[PDB]
């Protein structure tokens, strides 16, 4: 089925954001498990896999709309060097991708592409859940301290 | 454990090649399923997952050697538009990726990094298996014809 | 027990024929799997294993008759290069092996070695089944075409 | 995939050695069971099956490298007449194949055919285990005597 | 069904041989058990039971052909007094019973009594198996010694 | 099978290092469990068991090569007094045996003792994993503090 | 809990004896399995493991008494060249072990370290059982001969 060109452009932009998130989250997850923080590494790995599933869904939607997925464009990775830094980098990545999803949802509503809007709404809910988790982790770091928090992530 | 810098550079080169393969294979797999070729799409998806696991193993090895994985650089993907074309593109990608693995194995032998050598040997064996599969598919296309071959890829 | 010398000579001749068949069928089976023809490869592998069991049975019979099995002699191998050629080579070998079995059965009747005749009768019944299968495959090739036939051997 | 011609030659030579071992070990196994020595016959049969699997692996590797396996050439078998001679013949045959395997592994190292090196290394370890077993049996014959040794091989 | 009179005579002769075998083998088995050689006694008992089944089959075949089974004639038993002697006696009986079976099979072929020929062929195969076992046991005695051999027959 | 004398010398040196590691790790595990740090005690116990298996494998290889294992010589023991000190002592011991394994692997490659090279390669991989765990533990001590770290080792 | 210094000295001496026994028994077990003597190898392996558990118990007891286990010093190792000689060496080691255990038990009685006496009593009973087994094996060698004895150790 032929889709709207601007809808395909929005889907490609979201796909590029998801591609950035996949690499950033996987590298963060692997650097967490390297330091012995199995809990944080496992959670970041699960979030990365969720990002891969989001990218797969976007690729399927673009292909159904007779568009061309853009896997080539990989943007800047926001990689941190310590646990707090990587948590803030992940939160900033999540926040920076939120306006794009909202704009895509609004445009899909405006031109009557309701299935794409439903898919983007599911993606937006997932991104909001990740944002909530990251903010909760940072607040916990503030409440209990860095050492206690890092101890809680040991196992 | 501190590793050799040149070994880190070789591992980063292989990791970049693996990322290229991941993106190209996932795109080809999802374009196969869109055409109704479930079998070819499933095999391409499995190949992409294997490339993902190779990239994960390389990232783990680089992080163990106190290096910095380079996931930021994504090179040119060889994306095809018809089944024969994308099979040939995958074959070209695999053939181009072989010399880097062999050079990395030779260097690991030279400097005595034997665990990295075993890792790269496993990766090389997997790449050779994929090459064998791709060549078998192309020869089967030449033997039984494109129309017969594409029919067997349904379901 | 001590058997007839000429019976042992006939058994040795059939054993050499079976060894030739083992080698040819195993090579054909392996080059079938390499091309991607799983069905033909599996059937040729099973036929090869049947030839191996026949050779083992002949070795046991020769040993019981206080003779020396002759595994040193390996004659000409009729190795084909394309599927039809392989099938015709196997059929030609199987047809050339038949007169020796019939002559040996007749001789075992002449001198009253009835257990050896029963063994050779079982072997001959198996060889006739292999001939029937090969002829059926060639007739199917001539009936449905080479490309259609090769597609059915993919899986 | 096209491999090195000299690597294919080494693989073919090792395949011929494996075929010789297959024939010799099967004949020895069968003449062991004829004497009532079930244990020695069973172990020789298992060794012959292992040699068959080695030959199969070599055939597959040669086929992958786009070469022609040489099943035609079968060299001299080292057949014994009593148990001690059979064991010494098997040990001599196994020790005469180690230099070929070692040279092939060294050459595969030289030209960077690492998958072939891994295959040859696996079969070399198997041959070394067979040599260990043969030497242990020959030393046990001298430790406990021929009559005591043959009695333990009955059941 | 009315059979051929000479076929009935041959069957009666074979039955008379089978009865002698039954008695001799049962007696040998019982003295083997009495001496404490449970393994040899068990094998001899099984051999006697097999001869018993052969006699039963012969009686059934004679009765089907409207003939009169002759169980009255019991000829001389070859009873031994030590293990080697009774193994040799069994071998002598089994070898002396062979020409009658072969002559009966030849006559059944000549007159066209094919079912009787199949029965006698099965009997002949069994007798050959017993001959093989007896010769193997005697060769084992000559190879490992009487004292070692008898120790293996305790259980 | 007779092996190279220098290869046996290298294996003997590695075996002595393994025995040193066995004794030191067992003592460290016992004092860890004595202080009430069950997790550290359990991991040190498992590491000591792994060292025991390494020593067993080396002894088997030396005996197969017709050499004489040197269990008599046991070198100095790097015994620590506190958790940080014993972790550092274990890391130093593991780093001080790595060059020996690397030199042994290089020599086994040079003279063609490939099975010994594979055994030493497996041992080297195990020692590298132990080094990774020890460095991770020390970095975790630095990250979360000694008091927090020791609390997590209680259960 | 603080214990007597002399009790700790006795425990350390017993621990050194146990370490000597561990090394000697493991080496003897390995060469027993190398020669093909599975029964003797398995029993020596189990005896060695029992010695390891004895040493572990002694280490725990020394650590509980707030002492310092002496794992460093490894004394003479009575290694034999043939089965009879190694059995005599093991018996000599076990017999030389006894007086130290008896003196330690008597001293623990004298100063009222009753738990240590119970531990040493269990160890003494185990050593007495090993002595009984070793003397039984030597008496069996005398009764049935070396060649007959070694045959029973094959499997
Ligand atoms: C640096 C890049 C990537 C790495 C290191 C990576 C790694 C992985 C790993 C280790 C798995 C686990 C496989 C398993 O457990 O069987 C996985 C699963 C998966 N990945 Fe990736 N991946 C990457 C990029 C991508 C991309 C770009 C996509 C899609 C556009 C993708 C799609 C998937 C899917 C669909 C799965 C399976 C999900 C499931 O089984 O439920 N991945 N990946
Ligand atoms: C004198 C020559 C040979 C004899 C008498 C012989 C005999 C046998 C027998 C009796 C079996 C057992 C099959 C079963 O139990 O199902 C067997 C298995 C096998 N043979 Fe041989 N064989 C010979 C040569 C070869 C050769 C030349 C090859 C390959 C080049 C080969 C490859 C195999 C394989 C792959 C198996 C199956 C192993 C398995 O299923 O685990 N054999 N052979
Ligand atoms: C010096 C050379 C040594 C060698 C070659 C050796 C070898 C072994 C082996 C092969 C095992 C079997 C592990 C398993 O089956 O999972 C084992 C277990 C064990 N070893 Fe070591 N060991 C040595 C020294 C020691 C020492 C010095 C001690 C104590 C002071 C010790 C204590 C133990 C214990 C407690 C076990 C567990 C046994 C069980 O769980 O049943 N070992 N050893």
């Amino acid at each position: 089925m032929k889709g709207d060109k601007i809808v395909i452009q929005h889907l490609n932009k979201i796909l590029g954001n998801e591609l950035i998130a996949i690499n950033q989250y996987f590298l963060h997850a692997r650097m967490y498990e390297d330091w012995g923080l199995e809990k944080l590494g496992k959670h970041e790995y699960h979030e990365s896999i969720d990002e891969m599933k989001h990218a797969d869904k976007l690729i399927k939607r673009i292909l159904f709309l007779e568009g061309l997925p853009n896997l080539q464009e990989l943007g800047k990775l926001l990689i941190g060097e310590h646990t707090k830094e990587m948590l803030e980098c992940d939160l900033k990545l999540e926040q920076a991708g939120l306006p794009d999803l909202k704009a895509a949802i609004a445009y899909c509503e405006s031109v009557g592409d309701y299935a794409s809007r439903e898919l983007l709404e599911d993606i937006l809910e997932s991104e909001e859940d990740h944002i909530d988790w990251l903010e909760t982790q940072l607040d916990l770091i503030d409440k209990i301290g860095l050492e206690n928090y890092l101890q809680s992530q040991m196992d």
